[PDB]
C-alpha cells in the first residue's frame, strides 16, 4: 500500500551529467556516446541574451572555448554544432556509462523524472508533468539549465526534456533533446508568458483509480455520465477534454477496480461542483493530475528498472 | 524558483541493491563493501512469522542457504551474522560500486529518499519523512522488504532506513541499518498498531518559510504568539509540540525572510483556524509537513 509521487531511478542519467562552461556561464550537459548536449544559450553574454544570433555567436567559438568537465576529468571538445536550441559538443571520448537511450518528444499530460543538476552534479530527482500550457512546474535554481527530464521503459532511458529557462511566474520552459522547445517559447531574455494552464483530466481520473486501489472510496457514487456531458462540465472547470483514447487508456484500471471510466467521471464531476468537503484523497486536498494511467499501473504493480 | 518534493539522486544506492533469497522467500539486500544487509525476517517460514526465534532459525542456516544475486551474478555467501533485526551476509566480493557511506539513525520529522526495489531491482524513488509515530507513509508492495531510505549530503550516502513491514493501516515500519526498529514495532506478525499520527510542526513552519521565499505571503498576519500559547493551540489540531530547539533551527529561515519564528507561528495558528479558503500555498491545499528546515534551505 501507499501512493507517492515517484520518480524513475536516476542512476542511468547521473552517469551522463557533465558541466559545460563557456566564458563566465556554467550549466549542465548530457554526455551520450561522444556528444555532449546542452542549451545553446550557454554561448550568450549579457548583451547577447537580449537578442542573440546563435549562428553568429557560435561561429566565433573554437572547440577549446567549451570547457567540458565529467567529474574531475576535463573532456576534450573536438567539434561543435547546433540543432535548433541545443548545442552538440562532439568530444574525444565516448561516455563509458552511456545507457540504452532514445530521444523522445512528449505530449502535454505525460510525466517524466527530472534530475536537477548544478555544475554537472546531480542534486535531486523529482517527478513532474508536461503541463497542457507546455511548461513544467519544476524546482530549479540558477545553473540548473541543461538538467534533463526522462523516463525509463525497460532497460532504455527516453530523454524527453532539457531545461533552458524560468518564466516570470516561476514555471519552467525547456526543449526536447533535439532542441525543439515545448510551448511557444524562445531562448532569449524577452517578455514571455505561460498560457492559462488547464488540469490534465485523464491523469486526475488515473489518480482517482489509484485512490480506490488504496482503499479510498468516499468519492465514489452510483452515477455515470456521457462522455459529452462530462466534457461540458470539464471545460467549465478548466479541465482538458477527455477523449475516447483516454477512456480506452483507463480500461485496465477500470477493469481492476470495477468502476467504469464514465462512472469515475461522475465522481470527478461531483468533486468539481461540490468540492472535497474537508476530506482528502491520497493525502491531498486537491485533485492531483501529475500521475498518468501508466504511472498508476506501474506503482500499483511494482514494475522494476 | 519552484518547490517540489525532491528526492536525492538514487544512483549511488541503485548500485548497492541485490536480491536475497532464503528458501521460498525473496527480498532486497544492500550490498556495501563485502556485506549484504537485509531484514532478518528473510529466514522466517510460513509456520513462523507470529513468534519466530531468529537466533534458533539462523543457527540452522548454512552460508549456501542464502542465494544472493547482484544483477545476473550470484554472489557467494561466506558468513552470516545477525545484528538486532538485520541479517548481515558476508560475501566473497566487495561491491565495486560501494559509495562513501554512513549508517545514521534519524529522529521523527526527518526526511529521506526511498529507493523502492523488487527482486533486487530499483523501481522508483520517492521522498518521505519519519512520522512522529515512527512509521513512514511509503509506497511499498510485496517484496519491497530491504528497500532503503537514505540522504546524500556532499557525495556521502547516509543510510537511515531499511523497510521491514507494512502495518495494518497501510503505513510502513522498518529499522536503521544497525537493525534497531524505529518505533515500538517488532518483526513478528503479532497485533501491532501505529500510535495516532501527528503533524510535524517544525516542518510545516519550514514549508511556510519556503512559500515566503517563493513570493507567497497571503497567509501572513500582523500577530505574534508566545511559544506556550502556540503549543496549546497546535496540540488541538494534532500538531507536534514546537520546542525551543525547533525555534532555533528555524533561525536562518527567519533571518532570510524577515519573519520571526513566533510571527510565523501566529500565521500557522490562523491557517489552522481558517483553513486556506480556496487558496493554495506552494501548489498545496494542505499544510505540508515532509520538508525539514534543512530541506527548505538546500532547495532554496
Ligand atoms: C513480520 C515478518 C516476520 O513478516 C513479514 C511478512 C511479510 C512481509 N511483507 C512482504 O511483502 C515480504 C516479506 N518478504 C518478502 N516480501 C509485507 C508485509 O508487511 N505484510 C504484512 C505482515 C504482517 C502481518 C500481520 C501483522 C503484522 F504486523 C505484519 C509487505 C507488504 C507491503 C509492503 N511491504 C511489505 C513483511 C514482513
Ligand atoms: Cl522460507
Ligand atoms: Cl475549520
Amino acid at each position: 500500500s501507499g501512493f507517492r509521487k515517484m520518480a524513475f531511478p536516476s542512476g542511468k542519467v547521473e552517469g551522463c551529467m557533465v558541466q559545460v562552461t563557456c566564458g563566465t556561464t556554467t550549466l549542465n550537459g548530457l554526455w551520450l556516446d561522444d556528444v555532449v548536449y546542452c542549451p545553446r544559450h550557454v554561448i550568450c553574454t549579457s548583451e547577447d541574451m537580449l537578442n542573440p544570433n546563435y549562428e553568429d555567436l557560435l561561429i566565433r567559438k573554437s572547440n577549446h572555448n567549451f570547457l567540458v568537465q565529467a567529474g574531475n576529468v576535463q573532456l576534450r571538445v573536438i567539434g561543435h554544432s547546433m540543432q535548433n536550441c541545443v548545442l552538440k559538443l562532439k568530444v574525444d571520448t565516448a561516455n563509458p556509462k552511456t545507457p540504452k537511450y532514445k530521444f523522445v518528444r512528449i505530449q502535454p499530460g505525460q510525466t517524466f523524472s527530472v534530475l536537477a543538476c548544478y555544475n554537472g552534479s546531480p542534486s535531486g530527482v523529482y517527478q513532474c508533468a508536461m503541463r497542457p500550457n507546455f511548461t513544467i512546474k519544476g524546482s530549479f535554481l540558477n545553473g540548473s539549465c541543461g538538467s534533463v527530464g526522462f523516463n525509463i521503459d525497460y532497460d532504455c532511458v527516453s530523454f524527453c526534456y532539457m531545461h533552458h529557462m524560468e518564466l516570470p511566474t516561476g514555471v519552467h520552459a525547456g526543449t526536447d533533446l533535439e532542441g525543439n522547445f515545448y510551448g511557444p517559447f524562445v531562448d532569449r531574455q524577452t517578455a514571455q508568458a505561460a498560457g492559462t494552464d488547464t488540469t490534465i483530466t485523464v491523469n486526475v481520473l488515473a489518480w482517482l483509480y489509484a485512490a480506490v486501489i488504496n482503499g479510498d472510496r468516499w468519492f465514489l457514487n452510483r452515477f455515470t455520465t456521457t462522455l459529452n456531458d462530462f466534457n461540458l462540465v470539464a471545460m467549465k472547470y478548466n479541465y482538458e477534454p477527455l477523449t475516447q483514447d483516454h477512456v480506452d487508456i483507463l480500461g485496465p484500471l477500470s477493469a481492476q477496480t470495477g468502476i467504469a471510466v464514465l462512472d469515475m467521471c461522475a465522481s470527478l464531476k461531483e468533486l468539481l461542483q461540490n468540492g472535497m468537503n474537508g476530506r482528502t484523497i491520497l493525502g491531498s486536498a486537491l485533485l492531483e493530475d501529475e500521475f498518468t494511467p501508466f504511472d498508476v499501473v506501474r506503482q500499483c504493480s511494482g514494475v522494476t528498472f
